[PDB]
């Protein structure tokens, strides 16, 4: 059970999952409801504890291509540089998987995943409605984004996974890199029955208290699915789970 420093936040979840033995986790997984109580107990880092990690005498140390401390966490152990693709979610639980050498624990957990995320957009497609559309909101540092199904925060699941409609619109602005600025003034463009937004347990934020906003159908309708957005940034396999039972329960109870 090598001793595993991750200093990419993205991979601590896939890593876990398929038991590493992890002794530091970068301190952004605190965000996440879901992580924040996976890796409670495992001492926290921040980008640029080099010796911090170092006292955890890691065996291998995972990082971002990225990351510029790379050079200095060499010095402490073996440096593992992970693709990071933000469309390809499930080949990053398998990249993963290589590491510590269970691709096919990987394999079946995959399967089993797209199997059971296909029946759940069915079930959820008879509860709103096959052609019904689902956007997808986030607010982040003042700005207002809406992404596609390349781009997490959920977008995998709802799109790629459920196979649920992308409201038209969002579509085309968010084809080329999957994710797109929005004007709130002009949110009503991106309006689609159904509204994700990751505004959950958050003051009711700016672009929710507008007029147009008030006025959306999906608003009208009590279509509004907030989510915790800091538990949404993520994409391993516990918060793909947790998106997945989260979303297939509030958009069939909010459903019609």
């Amino acid at each position: 059970p090598k001793r595993i420093a991750v200093v990419a936040p993205t991979y601590a979840g896939g890593l876990k999952k398929l038991g590493a033995n992890i002794v530091a986790v970068n301190q952004q997984v605190d965000q996440s409801k879901v992580l924040k109580d996976k890796f409670k107990g495992v001492t926290k880092i921040g980008d640029g504890d080099v010796e911090k990690v170092a006292k955890e005498k890691p065996d291998l140390i995972i990082v971002y291509s990225t990351d510029k401390d790379i050079k200095k966490y060499q010095k402490v152990a073996p440096t593992v540089v992970v693709d990071y693709n933000k469309h390809k979610y499930l080949e990053q639980q398998e990249m993963l998987g290589k590491i510590v050498g269970k691709e096919d624990k990987v394999k079946a957990w995959k399967k089993d995943w797209e199997e059971t995320t296909a029946k759940d957009g069915k079930e959820i497609k008879k509860a709103i409605g096959q052609d019904a559309t689902v956007s997808l909101f986030d607010e982040f540092d003042k700005k207002l984004y809406t992404y596609g199904d390349n781009w997490g925060r959920g977008g995998e699941v709802l799109y790629q996974a459920f196979g649920l409609k992308m409201q038209p619109e969002q579509q085309k602005l968010t084809a080329k890199a999957g994710w797109a600025e929005v004007k709130q003034e002009e949110i009503e463009k991106y309006a689609g029955d159904y509204i994700v937004s990751t505004s959950e347990g958050k003051p009711t934020p700016g672009y929710e208290s507008t007029n147009m906003w008030k006025n959306l159908k999906a608003t009208k309708e009590g279509h509004i699915v907030k989510v915790d957005a800091g538990t949404y940034w993520y994409n391993d396999p516990y918060t793909l789970d947790f998106m997945r039972k989260d979303l297939k329960e509030k958009l069939i109870k909010a459903a019609k």
